[PDB]
């Protein structure tokens, strides 16, 4: 179940589907990106749909996937290549399986 999680949400990325963006986002999830902070769904596919837009590529590794009881803790690295230049990203989200699991935080870490 976790893994496919980070598959769907990895995949999510590539396009910043709303529809998506419904199933793995809490209604309340919070995105922390620097001095950035977004709120809620609508705002967390903005911020996908930004980067998607600016970046010749962006390449999602899923680095680590941890489970404890309800809680699941994915560390991501995201590079995002523009114009010959590479930007090496670390975030750290976590998520809450309430059967469905759904995320709550996302920070770049």
């Amino acid at each position: 179940s976790a893994r496919k999680f980070a598959d769907e949400f990895r995949e999510m990325m590539k396009t910043g589907d709303s529809t998506k963006a419904d199933e793995l986002f809490d209604p309340n999830v919070r995105v922390e990106v620097g001095d950035k902070r977004y709120h809620g769904r609508e705002q967390a596919v903005d911020w996908i749909r930004h980067l998607v837009d600016r970046y010749d590529h962006i390449e999602i590794r899923i680095d680590h996937i941890t489970v404890r009881g309800d809680r699941i803790s994915i560390v991501f690295t995201v590079h995002y290549e523009k114009n010959g230049e590479t930007t090496y990203d670390r975030y750290v989200m976590v998520a809450v399986d309430r059967g469905r699991a759904q995320i709550k935080m996302l920070r770049k870490g």
